[PDB]
């Protein structure tokens, strides 16, 4: 039971050759993700028949093949539906070893890629170029060099991209040299700084829900919204790699990166036009605007053992450093400073071992406080991104009957419920975008500073140990201070219920 | 499934007795709609145990028994839970035949009246009496005289209330000269002038939503509302209650009374408090501010036979007048002269023999030009209040999935999918609420006024002959010129 | 140079006969303001010429003619123009001797007005009866009584109207006994409750001036307004009369009657109809929005001596009863809770023995942040009802000439610089709009509950001495205290004012 | 009175050289604008000391230094202030005679240049270079080119920057070829295209007022703004020279450069930051949006003698071509396309040999229909450009008085009563601009076309003689159609 591949090969990718390097093919990440996504893309007729996916990872890989079908093909995700595909496809991948230091293996890249560029039977005799570098931070400055000098595609006979991975620093100074680094080796426009959050359905949709819509448009001001609130949630720790996320934390793993993200899309004034740098001008313009986050306006946790000890301590890992104080959880209160926000608070909470896994935003509007009084609350417009992609306008209304009451009811639209379509994966879009060349979805370096600016002052407040980390129950709606917070903050609706919660 | 009746009936009516005397209950009306709403509130436990319906008619009857077990008692409907209450229920109708202007016929139903509340074994003494004046329009003022006369609860000894159908006159001097008329006969307290539409769930909600949600508070104006449609449709005609039609038709019927009930209350300023008098008073407000229907600004239909012939012409009815031009549809454009409804296009359509059956409200919104243009077209907010009570909220989203496209959706409440509630007929919360005493839900004097200065001078030009009434074919979507009417008005289509 | 009297008497007044009674004749307020009032309506032909004004006092006066003359004409304002008529209108004020509680003395006052109306050459043979009480409140509801037993007029032969002055109680329970004492004596379409700030030109337009333009229309709401401030200043302190003032204080005096009227119309919602029953029911409506004053919210005052020595402390009064902690100044927040003014801040300031004589409403909007940043500053709309009737809107504009630099400037229209005319005072308005039945600038019995109900609480805590009572040097700006509270309480502009003042 | 000169010339045009070169110095413009212009920053001290004006000409001098004292120097204004000033400043202009298209003249241009940088006694080691190009459009590209070869510094030596005086080609197609024929030549930011009614006072604060302003911030929208009016009134035609306004016309003299300037500063949305390009890409983006104008939105006029004869017909010029259709008057409806300026109309009016001299801008708020009804009238904000310098609110206040009764009313402020400051003419800021590099008060080559792209096809229709052109009286208030026109476009005559 597999769907055929229809052509939705774009007209420019059927013209000129066609080469996706993975470097970093061995690792967690293209395994998982990218060479999942590339599958979907192919089957989706999206890539061209002829295209070539090279692994360019460290490993000494004995059996290609064994790995491609064993391990790779096992990540796979549509089987009753693309099942049969697995084969053809897979027969695209192709494996090199090879070093992130060593210009005789870039050189090495170079004449592999050419000799496959070489046997197009196409229209245009150059040949694209499209590099995910998925790959640690302590080699990517080394690759960037390495593919900058002896792997790009001569002039006139096609385009060379990079979809470079995070993370991108520890804060500004950080990213701020990185990103000069970079600046010689390639221009802006080849340089695709991949954020996932951005390749969301729900996430991709704040832009349309916010500038197709009247009734959305002339309610987005601090007139008419009395707090904003971006939730991340995950019911899972870090229980097997604590080691690695230790020297991350939290702001730097979510907030800092996909949560600045949502925010600047939530906040950003209308694009001149619907153009990549258009967009973009906006993102950057708005993240200017945002004050940084203060210290005294902050709650951060780490995760202690769940009731039932299946979950453990964040601490109680042989990979998390004695007496680490790394923060798993974190709500921030920020202040975005223009004549639309003045006023708004913006709530953000970030947390792993938590009560449910959740990706929502909320948009709550002011108390509407005659003719109504207490028969009413604060209406909000609600879009989750995760689980059920939903959006939903909470409203007050009249007790349906034979009766003078009032309830609070929704005005839903179920993703699952309303569309018979299977939504694809943030990386198949984004990779999609970035061989169609729309660098929209894609952090801009300014944008990428004006973000670190926001947290880098709180980030260093937090390593010079001026911050406190509350400790949490794995598990729990997190600790008890952050709830209050939020109420102090501004947020309000008694929409908050579990056991824990309230 | 069979279960006892609560006594959740009001403590205001738990004091005293009660009589509802339904005048004109042989009439289609009480058989149809009162007779079956007083048997739900019953069986809700709303109305006293020891309740007194009073039938009062010209009619002669042989059998009330059996003009109650099987004319009265086959128009009730919840009968799979409720079925075996119609014997107790029943057990309290009572029937009297009687003229409408011999006083003697008035002295005798005041006199079955006293000898019932003289049986009540509660706390006070007298009675409540509810008088629903099912009756023609012909009769009204001889028993609303006749009432006054002798048929009155004595001071101290409770409550007289009259619940007043329509028709409330033919324009506005025939209604001006019919308020008057009963001025003396009953303060307006007393009056409870009955529009069903203020009864209907959706209708009742369009207070809530508008004045309980900042979201629509702060879209409800010129600024962000491009058109405002309120839509009647009927697939049934006039069919053998034609004759009455020809003197009424379609805009004295509907729009004059239900649809500009609707408009009302969808235009109307926030009310000071939430008092009867406070939204009355913002209702007759805002009427006061209508500029009265242009006939240059309006479409009007008469039905033909349909294509399949099952449903015959409007001419075809030997009680319609030969040769007749009365409207059987009609497509209004109006305009509300204030600061929060300027410029802003009222389309307010009506007509019978059409496609479908359709009662809903639509507040089209600004067209949001850029950066979407063509990809994105007008948000609306619709409140469907029949067939399937609904509100939905029409909205432009990305298309889902692999897409950078657009298209039309909506963020449902559709109340038979959310809620298992089996909502009351529009009647059952009227009347219900005319025994209580809460005059919100009723047509006050001035209401009635500024609703019949909107159309007297539209209805005039037509009776005159100056407005033209276009044909349609029974079960079409109605006149041509309609349509297009809708879209220069300001409408655009979806 | 006499300007002649012109026939534009209006002509209901024309028909019936015409009975002033100013009862408490004799009175300080009667001979300052009231009797000059009706000269100035007598002279601009408003009045009959046949008019009787009857002064009711106890003072057993021997030469009433001499009082007229001297004492009563000595008051009377424009005679470079009007001078002549002073003789033919003191012909009309006629004087009686009488108890404020012996009947008999009321039918003997009945007994004149009727050999009054039965010397009317007019028309109807009735009379038309205007009850001026400009009494103590230590004698009003005995001649409320009196008047209405035995000094009222015939049925179908003429109207009866009360103009009432202040005080109206201590506070809400003792206005509420006050009110309820003259429900059955008058309708209250006859009752005339005057506070005369209704009187002034700038308070008559502050209707006008907010609904007849959608400039300042679309203004007047949360979204655009920042802040309102109210302010009374008066130059002089309590010089004699400190002995009157102790037990009424400066929030009874000034904050509780006139500046809550200024509030009124300021804050309330567009009226159903220009009607005045229709404008007084969104006064009544908004001050049942007002929160009531929070002790906590104020600042209060008492005048000590000035450096010049020329103005004493106030406690340096014999009259001003020995270590009396009576606020001679209040600065109060208040709150209007309504979807339009919801977090506005409402400041309203009062004073004796201060810097300077003032009268002004500021309407203070919200800052526009961007483009322009520290280069601009909140405009505000200022309306002064006195020193110089003045409506100024003050904005911010490029320096004029050769720069790229702003400075704040004014949109002014000064009433005597632009309109060369001779404004009336507040009380000829006044006793006109009562003769022609015009209830609008009459405090209504709601109106005057919704207002008390906003200070009881806040007067109470400082009858209780809950309050601090700070010391000011008079005719310096005030307490220290109360700048910073302006300031903390929203209220910005950098008016550096005087030596004090910053 | 006569006092020192101070050396507040910016710490920039310090270190290095200044040659200032008016090419077309015998030209109207210079003699009349750009010299006297140049006097008064000298005057200002915002000049260097050693400054060289060289007046670059195809004309014969005899005597220069008398052309300078007699010619030159009458068109100098503040003489009882700075009248001593004149003789300082004349040493620094010098002349010569060359053609505007020999290379061998353009050599000759340079070594003046060069030599003048030569002769220069400060820090920095070459020039900088300011071409004023007061020339007729018939020779611009030959100077262009002429220029770019020869007299251009040397790099890392001074910046070159060419003020390039109108007009901007005859239509779109036309100004694309010029902007083309420049793009070789030089870097648009070496081009400062002036339009000098961006010099003007009230001009240069609709930025300021606007953005700085809660007050007008809030208001300037579709929900308060009925209608937007740009009015050009000139006393004077065309006099002498008709032949060369009649190739030419008043939309584009005036409406297509100086108005929809005015046009883009009143429409465009609140800027990034204050940066020159930040200001322009929003005067660029709503011109963007402007619909083109359409023939029959629009009246023209051509001016007849005057009744009283002093002021001769258009035609009657013999210079004006026989039998002529150039319209001296124009009256426009234009169109903002976006959320902002969606249904409000912009009346752009511009006319020759009319009443009055005027340059005003007219912000006409809604009618605020209750509770006032006819007591009020729509509030307006005018800015008046030209004659007297000043901005007033129109509004209704209460009739001061013992009345109640209503009047119109304005919050004045009267440049000319509230500051004692002798203003500058719209050159001297230019100028001064030009010589710092601030490229906001200079038309961009997308400005430019945004511009064109307006007026184009409603130029050609009138060209091809599709539009009428009505006749008007010399001094009289313009064509009787125009008024009519302008309430029909929603100008409500306050
Ligand atoms: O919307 P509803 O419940 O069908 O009510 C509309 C009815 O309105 C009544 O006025 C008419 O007599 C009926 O013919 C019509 O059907
Ligand atoms: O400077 P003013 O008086 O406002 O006039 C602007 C003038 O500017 C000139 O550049 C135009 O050629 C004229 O047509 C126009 O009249
Ligand atoms: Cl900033
Ligand atoms: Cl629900
Ligand atoms: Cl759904
Ligand atoms: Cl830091
Ligand atoms: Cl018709
Ligand atoms: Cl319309
Ligand atoms: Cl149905
Ligand atoms: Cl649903
Ligand atoms: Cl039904
Ligand atoms: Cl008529
Ligand atoms: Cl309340
Ligand atoms: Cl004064
Ligand atoms: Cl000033
Ligand atoms: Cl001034
Ligand atoms: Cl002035
Ligand atoms: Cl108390
Ligand atoms: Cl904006
Ligand atoms: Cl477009
Ligand atoms: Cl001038
Ligand atoms: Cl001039
Ligand atoms: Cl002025
Ligand atoms: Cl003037
Ligand atoms: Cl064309």
């Amino acid at each position: 039971v597999c769907e055929r591949i229809p052509d939705a090969v774009s007209p420019e990718l059927r013209s000129r050759a066609l080469t996706i390097v993975v470097l970093g093919a061995s690792g967690d990440l293209a395994k998982k993700k990218t060479f999942p996504a590339l599958f979907q893309l192919y089957c989706n007729g999206m890539l061209p028949r002829d295209v070539n996916i090279l692994g360019y990872a460290r490993s000494t890989m004995e059996d290609v093949e064994k790995w491609k079908k064993d391990t790779l093909a096992g990540f796979f995700t549509r089987l009753d539906e693309r099942g049969c595909h697995v084969g053809n496809f897979l027969r695209r991948i192709s494996y090199m070893t090879g070093s992130y230091d060593r210009d005789e293996d870039f050189a090495r890249l170079n004449e592999r890629i050419l000799r496959m560029e070489e046997a197009f039977q196409g229209p245009e005799k150059g040949g694209n170029r499209l590099f995910y570098l998925a790959l640690p931070p302590s080699v990517f400055v080394g690759v960037c060099r390495g593919l900058s000098k002896g792997a790009m595609q001569k002039p006139e006979l096609g385009w060379v991209r990079l979809i470079v991975e995070k993370p991108f620093g520890r804060d500004t100074e950080t990213s701020e040299q990185l990103s000069n680094q970079l600046k010689p080796l390639f221009n802006e426009r080849q340089v695709f700084r991949i954020d996932h959050y951005l390749g969301k359905e729900m996430v991709q949709n704040i832009i349309v829900t916010r500038f197709a819509n009247r009734v959305f448009s002339a309610l987005w001001n601090s007139n008419s919204i009395a707090c904003v609130q971006i939730t991340f949630k995950e019911k899972i720790g870090t229980e097997g790699r604590g080691g690695y996320f230790d020297s991350i934390g939290i702001i730097r793993d979510v907030i800092q990166n996909h949560l600045t993200q949502i925010l600047s899309l939530l906040t950003m004034e209308k694009p001149r036009s619907l153009s990549a740098e258009d967009i973009r001008d906006e993102k950057v313009q708005v993240l200017r605007q945002v004050v940084p986050a203060n210290p005294a306006e902050c709650v951060l946790g780490q995760y202690t053992a769940s009731a039932d000890g299946s979950t453990p301590g964040y601490l109680d890992d042989p990979s998390v450093p004695k007496g680490s104080h790394c923060p798993t959880f974190a709500v921030l209160r920020l202040h975005v400073n223009n004549d639309r926000w003045h006023g708004v608070p913006f709530i953000i909470r970030a947390g792993k071992a938590l009560e449910e896994r959740l990706l929502d935003i909320r948009i709550q509007f002011k108390d509407e406080i005659r003719p109504f009084g207490e028969s009413t609350q604060r209406n909000e417009l609600v879009i989750r991104a995760q689980p059920s992609e939903a959006m939903y306008l909470k409203l007050t209304a009249k007790t349906p009957g034979l009766l003078n009451d009032t309830h609070q009811t929704e005005l839903d639209l179920t993703y699952e419920r309303r569309y018979d379509v299977t939504l694809p994966d943030a990386y198949e879009s984004l990779i999609h975008e970035a061989l169609l060349g729309n660098s929209t979805n894609f952090v801009r370096v300014d944008e990428l500073d004006a973000a670190w600016r926001i947290y880098t002052p709180l980030l260093h407040a937090i390593d010079r140990g001026e911050v406190k980390v509350l400790p949490y129950a794995a598990g729990s709606c997190g600790p008890e201070e952050a709830q209050e917070f939020i109420r102090i903050s501004g947020y309000k609706t008694t929409n908050g219920n579990a056991y824990k919660c309230s």
